[PDB]
């Protein structure tokens, strides 16, 4: 589990949205596995708009953040879960390192901000979602 919370805005893993991010939802977009929904208070985070292929993520399953080298956002097969059939996820980077399901919504950053979320792994590999082209987020 875990979310970004910047301006009025909340962003989660898509699959993990709860009946209120959908009663406000703003955008959602099943091929990031991504949804943003709307708050009443303003948000802790501030999000990065860099090319950074480095950072740190947040691993629920070890309470522990792990340094990583991750791939340029790409379209990614990802395979059938309860959550999407087999599919390509765009905006996706991967890295090794390890991840478990309920692992989904830590946030990865680097040293300009939040760059995604957790959205996929296993076999020692972890793949983010990315959230630095999202320019309207900040405005
Ligand atoms: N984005 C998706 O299609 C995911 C939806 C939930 C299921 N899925 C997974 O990858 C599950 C999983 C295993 C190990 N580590 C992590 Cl962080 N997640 C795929
Ligand atoms: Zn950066």
């Amino acid at each position: 589990s875990g979310a970004i919370y910047v301006g009025n805005y909340r962003v989660v893993n898509r699959h993990l949205a709860t009946h209120n991010d959908w009663a406000n939802l703003v955008w959602e977009d099943s091929s990031r596995d991504l949804l943003v929904s709307s708050t009443t208070a303003q948000g802790c985070d501030t999000i990065a708009r860099c090319d950074c292929q480095t950072g740190v993520y947040y691993c629920s399953s070890r309470r522990k953040h792990y340094p990583v080298s991750f791939s340029k956002p790409s379209l990614i097969f990802v395979e059938a879960s309860e959550y999407y059939p087999a599919r390509y996820q765009s905006h996706l980077m991967l890295a090794v390192g390890h991840s478990e399901p309920g692992d989904c919504g830590g946030i990865l950053r680097c040293q300009h901000g939040v760059v995604g979320i957790v959205s996929t792994g296993g076999n020692g590999l972890v793949g983010f979602a990315d959230v630095r082209d999202l320019l309207w987020l900040d405005e």
